[PDB]
């Protein structure tokens, strides 16, 4: 009589992406969902199942502000990118990648590049369970 169960419990967040400069030119992955509870869209608060993983193809947007209903178990955020048939490029990109836990600002990277700064690196992964 010493009844518990102490694993794990899936947590509250918020994660905002801002894509604008040349974004649509350049072959990512949005990781973001909860492999527990529903998503929820941050145009108009509709409500997604679980899990939704996107593609280059669907990269076409600007920013976003995506949230959990209830409670996640396995989330990321990793920038990286792959090198997709030619595409040249010019005009610089910005991203700005902040994430929030239940109620506070935990993760906060800013990319911006146009070929002429030294900088040692290029990419981010960060992983949430």
């Amino acid at each position: 009589g010493d009844d518990d169960e102490p694993g794990g419990k899936g947590a509250m967040y918020e994660v905002t992406i801002e894509q604008s400069g040349d974004f649509r030119s350049f072959i990512k992955s949005v990781v973001v969902v909860a492999n527990g509870t529903q998503l929820k869209d941050g145009a108009t608060g509709e409500s997604l199942a679980s899990p939704v993983i996107l593609s280059d193809e669907e990269l076409a947007v600007e920013k976003v502000t995506l949230s959990t209903t209830g409670k996640a178990i396995e989330f990321a955020v990793s920038g990286g990118v792959v090198d997709g048939e030619d595409g040249v490029v010019n005009e610089p990109m910005q991203w700005v990648v902040t994430v929030y836990k239940n109620g506070k600002e935990i993760e906060k990277k800013s990319l911006v590049f146009r070929d002429g700064k030294e900088i040692s690196t290029d990419d981010l992964n960060l992983y949430y369970n």
